[PDB]
């Protein structure tokens, strides 16, 4: 009576490590080739028509955060009663967890429609970016309830080791969109607004299959059946105390990007800033497998927290380290290989505005620092995997918003370097913070070594 995702969930970490992380770099694999591809599709429609996806953008990263906030949090609980063998509790878990999504969705969707209009236009943009804008908006926001259900049902799948079912969820939504978007906004001539369908049906094709699997086939591990009472405040805290710290985690690295482009200004102008999105846009290699691993390593540290088994936490968190570090250093000798064909494709396609100078020499010293964050992010999945979630808060505000921020601010305001001093500060101020964040791990470890001895 034991699935064979929970079965392998339970079983050694190394291999689960292994089996449950590569599902999720092919899943975010195909989101980075939809959100690549639809920057193509948008910005051949029209300036006024690019700036109202931009006033968009952090109202769509606002919900997202708040959908994968409460998809990660969900996926941590149901892990540590899988690992305690407390079926029943899982169970509870994920109902409450499907309530809330339809709690959340709603709220977004009441909150933000009426809050549009006046917020689009606080960035004095007027006319026809604003109006798109607020129509784009208006389609994906009354669809909120879908974008947070398909989180949580992830994070269903996630939680009981199904990370294949829960790749397959990520690749229909995304596969989709990347079919549906030619078509809606060229071939039928929506226009910007046509982007915005594509996703929705997309993500209402994802929630049937989801739902199908939660509801109707009913072959997951968890019983998701409101038939029993079981309202409990202590679950709503345990989903929560992950929950609400992610989607800051994601507003705190919003924020401190906001600050490294005010930064790109001074130090090199306004191309500076198109050097520096050049730059971290190429490092998406690097961060989406990290990505993966970092889902994994939640659900296997959390299964081992549940399990009371702190050797094979700490085997597991360590061997998440170990492989991350490998996949990256194999990334980053590749992008600083091969630095001048990747900026090839990314700045000469476009002779508008020649910036190979600055980019490639960026690509030689920005992607140093996708080696240093595996220290940081398995760290932070591993927080969130026993369920203090507010450390992983707490590490990412250092990380960003201090030691990348200040290193960055002080490496061109009191150096000669410059504009490729932003690139020095980024790596040297992750490179302080690798050591916070591998050390805060291995500590942690310990106490709770300490707690069961
Ligand atoms: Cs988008
Ligand atoms: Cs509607
Ligand atoms: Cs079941
Ligand atoms: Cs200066």
């Amino acid at each position: 009576k034991t699935t064979k995702g929970v079965q392998l969930l339970r079983g050694d970490p190394k291999k689960a490590i292994v089996r449950l992380s590569i599902p999720m770099m092919i899943g975010m694999s195909v989101q980075t080739l939809y959100n690549l591809a639809d920057g193509i599709w948008v910005s051949g429609l029209g300036p006024e028509s690019l700036a109202a996806v931009g006033l968009f953008f952090p109202v769509f990263m606002g919900i997202i955060a708040l959908a994968a906030g409460l998809g990660v949090g969900t996926s941590s609980a149901i892990a540590r009663r899988i690992g305690a063998r407390d079926k029943e509790g899982a169970d509870n878990v994920a109902v409450h967890s499907l309530i809330l999504s339809l709690i959340l969705g709603v709220t977004i969707t009441i909150t933000m429609l009426p809050a549009i209009d006046s917020l689009f236009r606080s960035m004095g943009a007027k006319g026809e970016a604003v109006e798109l804008a607020i129509e784009y908006a208006r389609v994906l926001l009354a669809g909120a309830f879908i974008i947070v259900f398909n989180n949580v049902g992830n994070g269903i799948l996630r939680g009981e080791g199904d990370a294949n079912r829960a790749m397959l969820a990520m690749v229909l939504g995304s596969g989709l969109n990347i079919v549906l978007d030619p078509i809606f906004i060229y071939t039928l001539g929506f226009g910007v607004v046509g982007a915005a369908y594509a996703t929705l049906l997309s993500m209402v094709v994802t929630s049937l299959f989801i739902a199908y699997w939660l509801f109707v086939k009913r072959d997951t591990y968890v019983d998701i059946t409101l038939r029993d009472f079981s309202p409990s405040r202590e679950i709503l805290k345990d989903i929560l105390r992950v929950g609400l710290p992610s989607s800051l985690s994601q507003l705190s690295m919003s924020i401190a990007m906001f600050f490294l482009n005010s930064v790109a200004i001074t130090a090199g102008g306004e191309n500076g800033v198109a050097v520096f999105t050049s730059a971290w846009r190429i490092t998406m290699l690097g961060i989406v497998p990290i990505l993966g691993m970092a889902t994994a390593t939640t659900s296997v540290t959390g299964a081992a927290y549940g399990e009371r088994n702190v050797e094979k936490l700490e085997t597991a968190y360590l061997y998440a380290i170990k492989i991350a570090f490998m996949i990256e250093l194999a990334v980053v000798a590749f992008i600083m290989l091969f630095a001048p064909q990747v900026a090839y494709l990314f700045t000469y396609s476009e002779s508008a505005q020649v910036i190979k100078g600055d980019l490639i020499s960026a690509l030689r010293t920005l992607p140093v620092f996708l080696v240093l964050t595996p220290f940081g992010m398995m760290t932070s999945a591993m927080f969130q995997g026993i369920g203090e979630g507010e450390k992983s808060l707490i590490l990412t505000i250092f990380r960003t918003l201090v030691m990348q921020v200040g290193f960055a601010y002080i490496f061109v305001h009191y150096t000669t370097l410059g504009l490729r001093g932003v690139w020095i500060g980024i790596v040297i101020g992750n490179m302080v913070a690798a050591i916070v964040g591998f050390l805060w791990g291995r500590m942690r470890i310990s106490a709770l070594k300490k707690t069961s001895a």
